[PDB]
């Protein structure tokens, strides 16, 4: 008796407000059949959409979700605090709590400045590696997503790598103009563009595992090549840790694979679903930024006291004893339970995890980078999507989207999604 | 006495947390004596910092508490929204209901695109009017502010007789190269630039009242000719309403000049104390915009239901009939009053206001552009500055933004603001 009824409606509606009905492209559901699920409400590892159908959620709202929706903790934390007002516009004891939690936790970030999205944060962070470095050019890998700033909108392909020309329309060919880009997973690829940058590269960023092309992890070779090239040619390494802070490790990324950046920028997690962003790294980097130095950046709400709160209680969750292992275990019965499911049934599917991170490809694999997840079969991804969605899962609406758990997620709930993956992948 | 004793131990200790130990340059009161007050809690016009010092606010959080800081209606509303969870990843129908309201009272907006941040909002802007016309080069006014993206941050004087240069550290060169400038009420200025940049002017963009280099209206003949200039021509035009909107006017200063511009970006009071801005207008123009077409922009926390919510209620208390007719009494007094106390002490001094936006300078003036504001003795602002917190009163931290004046300012608070004011300046 599944029925979307009232979201149909209600996205009708919404197109007529704003484009494609969505405040962000992915939300449309252009790749899995066009009827988004309109949400009512978000609790622990659930969803309720406004037709009342429940869902296991594998979102996490793409992320800041990590210790479950709606935790009540957080809440009554935001409750108390947003009687002394939700914005100052000036400094407050919150922003120092929530920045010394954040330089303990992660390796690299010895100084932090919280904004108001990774967006944000991904636009700091390389204005500040440029102004660093005094050198232009930088080097983004195809797939990464570091938000929309014009710099990372770069196109990709044959012939096209070192010529920084515009992916989007309404983005100047001068903007991406110092923008060059690699294969994920090339480390070749990356010496041959340093071999013929010679001073004029300030960076490498990259996201330290995929998650915006699906979930692509890096391979030892190329992470510690990164770390080892840019050392010895005086050039910046930046983790994009917006979506794997806080959920891969402790200390995120650079802790779950032992490799330190010089500059991180935060996400998600650290606003405890609420926008925020950070960017932070070496201090004698760090202290270029404005107004400690000149490298302009700023922002009206960038700190604000329900931010801040809401960060802060769900970092101090997270710091708890058996976290992380706890996300792994289930993670990866989940993941490994998905998959077996596709080989009893006969489907080609190849996928991993990492602690709360996961994805899984219609793709015999392995998939090491952008054009290997292409191959997956999207019209299978489709039907297996919207089948279970009304099983009571509610995976990515992309074959390219990692998927995320949460603490609230308990085995039981892991269990039911497993089950289902194997009636649905019997059927598609 | 007067003690910021506990803000001083705090700040001390922000700045081997963050840059300058503030999130936002202008908060660390640099240019006047370098001793911020912390803030811990605000109130309807009230603000009282860590040292339990209370203050009548003119800053406001820099524009979104216009109904008053902490509104009662308006925490009832978040209390009630966060029980369903504070971010979801996906549509809900608050985002329709917000949508629907903000295009009821903006003239321009057809069509709406909700982000976290005014310099999200102008990001976004710029790259849709880019793409709409197929066009690179924009104009931008000396002394007008649109956040931080890197087409902005254009050094003065640059973008007339040669490529805009960075204004930054970090700013590529080749990034401001399409951005022409032209000082602040100057249409013959404008006029040139398009005459020699024909087939190549996406927009003009500006502030419609100028607010972040102090305040600085338009004169009639420059905001009358842009918008007939840009017509002409096929040049879009572009109204930074961040600052100005639902503040001059319900519709912001569009409605209060009664000129429509093609676009129009908002932020600040749109999310009621929460990060949110938004751009939109033109249907046609809108369509352009990721996933109804192909301009590519995007955001994780875009539409979230808390900020929704404090938007809604902030702009439902704000469509009540008296709104701006009481905003205007009150600032009207409140500028004039300070202007008088000066011409009656011996300080050249010049100002203005519309409804809740106002500033003054400590200058003979009149202050038409950028230039003319930077006349100000910004030695004497910070000895007003400062001796107004003794007296109770917190006014913006610069001789460059303007003030904000709120529904829960009262006449007892402008009385009691220009005895303060008179008592300073008799001083100073
Ligand atoms: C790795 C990465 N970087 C940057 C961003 C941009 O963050 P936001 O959507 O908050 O602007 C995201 C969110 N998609 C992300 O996952
Ligand atoms: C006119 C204008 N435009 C854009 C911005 C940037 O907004 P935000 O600080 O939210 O990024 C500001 C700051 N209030 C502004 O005043």
């Amino acid at each position: 008796s599944f029925s979307l009824q009232k979201s149909e409606e209600a996205f009708n509606a919404a197109k007529n407000l704003m484009p494609g009905g969505v405040n962000s492209p992915v939300r449309a559901f252009k790749s899995v059949g066009g009827q988004p699920v309109l949400i009512d409400s978000v609790k622990g590892s659930k969803m309720w959409d406004i037709d009342g159908n429940e869902y296991i959620d594998y979102v996490g709202s793409w992320g800041p979700a990590i210790i479950g929706h709606a935790d009540d903790e957080v809440l009554a934390a935001l409750a108390e605090t947003m009687k002394k007002g939700t914005s100052f516009g000036a400094p407050c004891l919150l922003e120092n709590v929530l920045a010394e939690m954040v330089i303990s936790a992660v390796p690299s970030i010895e100084m932090v400045r919280f904004v108001n999205s990774g967006t944000e944060a991904c636009m700091g962070v390389l204005r500040l590696a440029r102004a660093f470095t005094n050198k232009e050019k930088f080097i983004k890998f195809e797939g990464c997503y570091h938000g929309h700033a014009n710099a990372f909108l770069v196109k990709a392909g044959s012939g096209v790598a070192t010529l920084g020309l515009p992916d989007s329309p309404g983005v100047p060919k001068a903007a991406t103009s110092d923008t060059l880009t690699a294969p994920y997973n090339d480390l070749e690829a990356v010496e041959k563009l340093f071999a013929a940058h010679k001073g004029e590269i300030s960076a490498v960023i990259l996201e330290p595992v995929v998650g915006n092309s699906g979930f692509i992890p890096p391979t030892p070779e190329f992470i510690n090549g990164l770390r080892q090239l840019t050392k010895d040619n005086g050039v910046l390494l930046i983790f994009d840790e917006v979506m794997t802070g806080f959920r891969l490790a402790y200390g995120g990324a650079q802790e779950y694979f032992g490799i330190t950046p010089d500059l991180t920028t935060l996400g998600k997690i650290i606003g405890g679903g609420l926008p925020v962003g950070a960017y932070g790294g070496r201090r004698d980097i760090m202290e270029m930024v404005a107004p400690a130095g000149p490298m302009y950046q700023a922002g009206t709400l960038s700190g604000n006291p329900l931010a801040m709160t809401a960060g802060i209680h769900t970092l101090k969750r997270l710091k708890q004893a058996g976290t992380y292992e706890y996300l792994d275990k289930i993670t990866k019965e989940l993941t490994n339970g998905i998959l077996e499911a596709g080989k009893k049934t006969g489907h080609p599917m190849c996928g991993g995890y990492i602690s709360g991170m996961f994805g899984f490809f219609f793709a015999e694999g392995p998939v090491y980078n952008f054009a290997d997840s292409k191959k997956s079969d999207t019209e299978k991804f489709g039907r297996f999507f919207r089948g279970m969605l009304e099983e009571g899962v509610y995976f990515a609406p992309s074959q390219f989207e990692a998927g995320f758990t949460s603490l609230a997620h308990t085995p039981e709930d892991i269990q039911l999604t497993i089950a289902a993956a194997e009636r649905v992948l019997s059927r598609i």
